[PDB]
């Protein structure tokens, strides 16, 4: 039974606790949901960080992790999830249906093979070796999120347990891997013993559709939010890119990878406007508006060559966002997982490496453009100051990664 084809009827979905939201078409709406959480969570994460600190994460990964957890959710815990991750914005739907749409979203995201640009997703459950897990939870987790259940000796050998998990992450999350994201959820019982660990991996390998030439790269000044500056490696190139100059100076620019399914969007505000303001103003609706107004346009592209990485606890922000019960040893309601449970820890680790090739291994490459004469009055895009970055799947319109480049300088 292939999920990709299977209809809603074919895949039962024996849901323990069902919840009705207030008042491909579905797959498209889930992406909106997923994107609403993304930008929101980013704003929270941003306010908790310093302006000149880089930010990077994969919100798709996060949504997926907590969607998996939602499988056993019940009562308020269930609702809070549906609300915090905006799953309830798919008007008049139900807990279990969200998982059908995710099965579809995943298919068109990962199963659809044919690269030049590679997007792979790996999910695994690591549950206590000596417990009896609910078979519906098992099956559905496997079916929908392709997550298998591996037993570990959490009780008597937590040390070796951690090793087992890491040996697996390494085999998945860093062939070369220049961009990835890892999400870990620790589920514990009232006794402070690890019952289950949810692990989500997503990583991307993509060659620029219009690659820069290393020969044209040169050390130049990047201007930090602290008013100082440092030496960045500026990549350079001229060409046809989807672009748009929106509200008060802000430049939006799309750089697609080979395949055209996956692209990198940059958001670069004028020198006199702070990235902070833009971040605060970045509502899901505005963002969508910007992506639409994008039109091909010959221009020059000055963009630094960088490697950013990030790591943070999901707990605080998620709580402030409404997700309380799930972390509350007393309130946490996840009955559908074992035949109590609460989330003790939820951390996220990610990094993105970009260069003349794209999200790929640096290479000794050159470029020759022969009979070209471009209007001396063309637009220029010089990212020598902090700018946002998304890596979205266009067809499905989902934000795979996102972050901020506040300092690309390597020193
Ligand atoms: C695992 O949880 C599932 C719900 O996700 C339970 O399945 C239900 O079981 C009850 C009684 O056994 C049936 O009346 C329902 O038809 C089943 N489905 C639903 C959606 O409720 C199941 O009981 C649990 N299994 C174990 C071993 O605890
Ligand atoms: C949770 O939902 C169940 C049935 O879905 C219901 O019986 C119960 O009253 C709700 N609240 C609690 C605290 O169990
Ligand atoms: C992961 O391990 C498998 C063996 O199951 C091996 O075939 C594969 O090459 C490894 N992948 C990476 C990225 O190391």
């Amino acid at each position: 039974v292939d999920i990709c084809t299977a209809k809603p009827r074919d895949i039962p979905m024996n849901p323990m606790c069902i919840y009705r939201s207030p008042e491909n078409r579905r797959v498209w709406e889930l992406s909106k949901a997923n994107s609403r959480f993304a930008t929101t969570f980013y704003q929270h994460l941003a306010d908790s960080k310093n302006d000149n600190d880089n930010i990077f994460l994969s919100p798709l990964s996060i949504s997926t992790a907590f969607a998996m957890t939602k499988l056993g959710a019940c009562n308020d815990t269930l609702q809070q999830l549906m609300e915090v991750f905006k799953f309830d914005t798919i008007s008049e739907k139900t807990s279990d249906q969200i998982h059908f749409f995710f099965a579809k979203l995943n298919c068109r995201l990962y199963r659809k093979a044919n690269k030049a640009s590679k997007l792979v997703s790996a999910n695994r459950l690591f549950g206590d070796k000596s417990l009896t897990f609910n078979e519906t939870y098992q099956d559905i987790s496997e079916l929908v999120y392709g997550a298998k259940l591996q037993p570990l000796d959490f009780k008597e050998n937590a040390e070796q347990s951690r090793a087992a998990i890491n040996k697996w992450v390494s085999n998945k999350t860093e062939d070369v891997i220049p961009s990835e994201a890892i999400n870990v959820l620790v589920l514990v019982n009232t006794r402070t013993s690890t019952v289950l660990v949810l692990v989500n991996t997503i990583y991307f390998k993509g060659l620029w559709k219009s690659k820069f030439s290393p020969e044209n790269t040169r050390k130049e000044l990047f201007y930090k939010a602290d008013g100082e500056s440092c030496s960045a490696s500026m990549m350079y190139q001229e060409g046809k890119f989807r672009y748009r100059r929106v509200a008060e100076g802000t430049q939006v620019l799309e750089l697609p990878f080979k395949g055209d399914d996956i692209t990198m969007v940059l958001i670069l505000p004028k020198p006199e406007k702070s990235l902070a303001k833009v971040e605060k103003e970045l509502t899901p609706e505005v963002l969508q508006e910007w992506l639409d107004e994008l039109e091909e346009m010959m221009l020059v592209v000055h963009m630094p060559r960088f490697r950013i990485e990030d790591g943070f606890s999901l707990k605080e922000q998620l709580q402030d966002m409404g997700l309380v019960d799930l972390f509350s040893p007393e309130k946490s309601k996840l009955p559908g997982i074992v035949a109590d449970l609460y989330v003790s820890d939820a951390f996220h680790k990610a990094f993105l490496e970009v260069n003349e090739e794209g999200s790929e291994a640096a290479a000794s490459t050159a470029v020759v453009i022969a009979g070209r004469s471009l209007n001396p009055n063309r637009v220029t895009f010089k990212a020598n100051r902090p700018f946002l970055v998304f890596i979205r799947e266009v067809p499905l319109n989902t934000i795979i990664f996102m972050g901020r480049v506040a300092n690309p300088c390597v020193k």
